[PDB]
């Protein structure tokens, strides 16, 4: 009654995250659990993975020999349970060492070193004989694994599996020279034909995620409005004729988050807990925040705002700096926590945040920091997600889990999530924030006023929208049905 589903993925939360797509791969995971099928992750073996969470981690003793530009390379197999998971990293043992460079993603190779991943990573399941019914793999990294498993592995006795892939972000292709798809074994003349894996707007360069959409059994994307921007020309950055032809195996679901993970009643990382029905907690981790960060906590009713997030252009970066400036000057307090890989970002917050080092208002924590997010989360009153796009975005389900109440731009899962409770023409169960449309500060600024307003004037009014905000399905149940759905639907076929 039950499928055997391997996931195939650079990330997996919290062993090893760098956004969304390591809090998804963990949550669909466990969602799948409960619904009684065996689940498992292939993951790499970074160094820099964090080891807290894993338990009965050991090397296996069978090495796991792989394919290379022409020669084989030995593999290192470790296995642990990251959250009632199992999950294979592998360790390769190839003189260019792959996964030991410190960091997740970034490094000049990746191409190289996420198409040897994938190649390691179906040769781990022949040599064991593993039979999956499922195979789903995640964004560019991991699309070379769909014409792999029907090139090389159907037809060497792995042809159980229907391929499943999800693309998080389609502005993330993988694309490179031709030349560089042959190192995984997969034949380039072949496969660089505009049929195929061949780039929209190149000749001699490849598409790992046109790859995927071709190969792969069932497509997906993190939600269904941003499904629909990436099949018009303007959102679908050179693939949007790609879906619309492959359009009948693609569709957009949208992704939950952990509600075991990211809940206030258990959340071992807060000073206090609270819920739906008591929200004591909350003004307590406001206080709790406040005072380890130096803000003022001399005026009762200063709503704090607070937005946790990668500084990259797409989420809005110059709607973040702004706010910041338009938050102080209508009387609130603003708390960022967010890191740049852009050094001119990096430089410009930097500069923002010297000029706010004590300030009793404004505090910036340009780092990455598990621990803080959590307490930002439930401290804050209000959250903002200006994002200029957003495939799903994860901070707004998770914001309102923890009762703080989103502001956000009307653009791809945001649109999905986010609905502004001064607009009559939405139904008044789904009104659980503040949206604007425009990407300006004009947009912008309408919202927060509104936020501004709406916490000031009427603090029950305020309290019984946080209540109910609390109290929205945000787990994966309806959206892990959907995939389960498709997972099922491919075996019968
Ligand atoms: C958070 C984000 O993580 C992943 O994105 C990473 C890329 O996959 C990496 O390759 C790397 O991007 C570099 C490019 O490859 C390189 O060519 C150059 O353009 O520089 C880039 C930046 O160094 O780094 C990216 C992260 O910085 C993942 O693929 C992406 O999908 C993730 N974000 C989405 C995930 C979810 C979860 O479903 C959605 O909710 C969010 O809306 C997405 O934003
Ligand atoms: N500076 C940071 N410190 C801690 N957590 C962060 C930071 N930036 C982002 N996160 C976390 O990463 C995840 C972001 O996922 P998502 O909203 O889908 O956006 P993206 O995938 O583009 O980063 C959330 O769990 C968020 O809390
Ligand atoms: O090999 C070329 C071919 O690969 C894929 O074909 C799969 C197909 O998707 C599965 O349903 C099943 O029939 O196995 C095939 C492997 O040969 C692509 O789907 C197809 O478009 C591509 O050209």
């Amino acid at each position: 009654s039950g499928l055997y589903v391997v996931h195939i993925a650079a990330e997996m939360a919290p062993v090893a995250k760098v956004g969304g797509l390591g809090d998804v791969v963990a949550g669909l995971g466990k969602a799948l659990q409960r619904k009684g099928h065996l689940v498992e992750i292939i993951l790499p073996k970074y160094d820099c993975m964090q080891y807290d969470r894993v338990r009965d981690l050991r090397a296996l003793d069978t090495v796991v020999e792989s394919y290379f530009d022409g020669k084989l390379y030995k593999n290192k197999i470790w296995i642990g349970t990251v959250e009632g998971l199992p999950v294979h990293f592998i360790e390769p043992q190839h003189p260019s060492k792959f996964f030991w460079r410190g960091q997740f993603y970034g490094e000049q190779d990746d191409f190289r070193r996420f198409s040897y991943f994938s190649r390691a990573a179906l040769e781990l399941l022949l040599q064991s004989g593993k039979k999956p019914d499922i195979i789903h793999c995640h964004d560019w990294q991991t699309a070379f694994v769909a014409p792999l498993y029907w090139d090389l592995y159907a037809p060497k006795g792995l042809d159980s599996a229907r391929i499943c892939f999800t693309c998080h972000n389609f502005e993330y292709q993988g694309t490179a020279s031709a030349s560089e798809l042959g190192s995984c074994g997969l034949d380039v003349n072949q496969l660089n034909r505009p049929d195929r894996m061949q780039d929209h707007s190149s000749g001699d360069r490849v598409n790992p995620v046109k790859g995927a959409i071709i190969f792969s059994n069932i497509v997906t994307t993190v939600s269904p409005t941003y499904a629909q921007e990436v099949r018009t020309a303007e959102g679908g950055k050179g693939l949007h004729s790609t879906l619309n032809f492959h359009s009948k195996k693609f569709i957009g679901i949208l992704n939950g988050i952990d509600t075991d993970s990211w809940n206030p009643a258990t959340d071992p990382f807060l000073k206090a807990q609270f819920n739906a029905k008591d929200l004591q907690g909350k003004e307590e981790n406001k206080h709790a925040l406040r005072k380890q960060l130096g803000l003022s906590s001399a005026e009762s009713r200063r709503p704090l705002v607070g937005c946790i997030t990668r500084l990259v252009p797409q989420k809005g970066v110059h709607l973040i700096r702004h706010a910041i400036y338009r938050t102080l000057e209508l009387g609130g307090q603003f708390v960022l926590l967010g890191s740049s890989p852009v050094p001119h970002i990096q430089r410009e917050f930097e500069g923002i945040e010297q000029q706010f080092k004590s300030h009793d208002h404004v505090r910036l924590l340009l780092k990455y920091d598990e621990a803080l997010s959590h307490t930002i989360y439930a401290a804050s009153d209000l959250f903002i997600i200006p994002s200029i796009f957003e495939p799903c975005g994860l901070t707004q389900m998770i914001a309102m889990r923890y009762g703080s109440i989103p502001i956000a731009r009307k653009t791809g899962g945001l649109n999905d999530s986010v609905f502004d409770i001064d607009d009559d023409t939405i139904p008044t169960q789904f009104q659980n924030g503040f949206t604007f449309q425009t990407a300006d500060e004009q947009g912008f600024n309408y919202a927060l006023e509104r936020a501004f307003n709406h916490y000031k004037k009427d603090e029950e009014k305020w309290m019984r929208l946080v209540e109910k905000v609390m109290s929205i399905d945000f787990s994966w149940g309806s959206s892990a049905t959907q995939y389960e759905e498709l997972y099922t639907r491919s075996v019968s076929r």
